[PDB]
This record gives C-alpha cells, structure tokens and sequence, in this order.
C-alpha cells in the first residue's frame, strides 16, 4: 500500500 503528502508525509506499506 502507497501513501506520502507531496511537507513531505509518510505511509510506506
């Protein structure tokens, strides 16, 4: 499963 905030967030999964 993919997540990331695109200050970048991450959930990498």
């Amino acid at each position: 499963e993919r997540f990331y905030e695109k200050x970048v967030q991450k959930f990498i999964r």
